[PDB]
């Protein structure tokens, strides 16, 4: 589990969105695993602007931050999980780590800010959702 909270939007797993979150609904995209929700209070998080390939993500099922490289956000075929079938995932960037799927949410963070969520694991990857293309997060 977790969430991205800047501004007044709040960026969860599409998997993991909540009936509020749907009813509070500002953009959803089945095949980046991604919905944005509105928030009442702002949040304390930055989107990072910038093409970084290394940074540091949470892992729940490890208690643990790990330093990773990850590849540029691309088109992925991604095996089935608990929670989607097999298929392709797009703006997914994937680094050699551990996930879980309620790993999912975890942030991958650079020197700019945060730069996606979990999204992906199995076979000792991890795959996270990029947000850095979504300006739109920045303002309004
Ligand atoms: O519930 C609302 N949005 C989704 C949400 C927000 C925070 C959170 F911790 C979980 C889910 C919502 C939005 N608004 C209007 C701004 N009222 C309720
Ligand atoms: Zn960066």
């Amino acid at each position: 589990s977790g969430a991205i909270y800047v501004g007044n939007y709040r960026v969860v797993n599409r998997h993991l969105a909540t009936h509020n979150d749907w009813a509070n609904l500002v953009w959803e995209d089945s095949s980046r695993d991604l919905l944005v929700s509105s928030t009442t209070a702002q949040g304390c998080d930055t989107i990072a602007r910038c093409d970084c390939q290394t940074g540091v993500y949470y892992c729940s099922s490890r208690r643990k931050h790990y330093p990773v490289s990850f590849s540029k956000p691309s088109l992925i075929f991604v095996e089935a999980s608990e929670y989607y079938p097999a298929r392709y995932q797009s703006h997914l960037m994937l680094a050699v780590g551990h996930s879980e799927p309620g790993d999912c949410g975890g942030i991958l963070r650079c020197q700019h800010g945060v730069v996606g969520i979990v999204s992906t694991g199995g076979n000792g990857l991890v795959g996270f959702a990029d947000v850095r293309d979504l300006l739109w997060l920045d303002e309004e």
